[PDB]
């Protein structure tokens, strides 16, 4: 599953709903802190819809637990990331992933 360690608190009133577009900045890393993806490096906030499987299950689940403005570290185990396969070239098999996620807006 997903564990969340808060970095900055959110507002505690605005949580993502099912189907809702959330806008985040994120950095996706392997368990050693090696970055494999970052919206920050693109200078473009990333949008996806909660519960529509547009991102890995753990990312979606983690963001659903966050309130607007919150920044959190998500620890995501392989069964809710890329599993035993992994992502060839990108994510090794059975990889635990760490995402630094900031919830910037809900649409």
């Amino acid at each position: 599953g997903v564990e969340i360690e808060t970095i900055s608190p959110g507002d505690g009133r605005t949580f993502p709903k099912k189907g809702q577009t959330v806008v985040v900045h994120y950095t996706g890393m392997l368990q050693n802190g090696k970055k494999f993806d970052s919206s920050r490096d693109r200078n473009k906030p990333f949008k996806f819809r909660i519960g529509k499987q547009e991102v890995i299950k753990g990312f979606e689940e983690g963001a659903a637990q966050m309130s607007l403005g919150q920044r959190a570290k998500l620890t995501i185990t392989p069964d809710v990331a890329y599993g035993a396969t992994g992502h060839p070239g990108v994510i090794p098999p059975n990889a635990t992933l760490i995402f630094d996620v900031e919830l910037l807006n809900l649409e």
